[PDB]
């Protein structure tokens, strides 16, 4: 019910959008989850900032893109990318 | 504009709610940020799962609660707590 608490519930519902395959509710194998957000956050390409942070995250998905990611992995890894493009000016319009 | 992209924009606006002090937009010192979410996620106390994950996160805020946290720190640390209470049954009603 709180503003921050409300955000937590919304994230779980959207995860179902991609993971709702009903098979693996997880955020899928690391190789796929990256294809989904790396493209969904297209505005991310609008202005990359720290290539070192993005570079490390890409290391886990490329070393074993067959690994796995779930809610804590989707949130921690996606927030980590935000470091590399945390630019608030990354507005697409 | 996408469902996952929309969640990213909403999180920044609520951070302003607590951090909007206008001084430090960061998520504040680690000691305070924990007081805010540890209480806001009250349903978290509804059913703690892995005390080891929560225990490690508490280590950073207790070793130097005077440290600092920002957007990537608030998202990665708060998602990390979700590991300790990821219980979907943690419904308060």
């Amino acid at each position: 019910g709180s503003e921050l608490e409300t955000a937590m519930e919304t994230l779980i519902n959207v995860f179902h959008a991609h993971s709702g395959k009903e098979g693996d509710k997880y955020k899928l194998s690391k190789k796929e989850l990256k294809d989904l957000l790396q493209t969904e956050l297209s505005s991310f390409l609008d202005v990359q900032k720290d290539a070192d942070a993005v570079d490390k995250i890409m290391k886990e998905l490329d070393e074993n893109g067959d690994g796995e990611v779930d809610f804590q992995e989707f949130v921690v890894l996606v927030a980590a990318l935000t470091v590399a493009c945390n630019n608030f000016f990354w507005e697409n319009s």
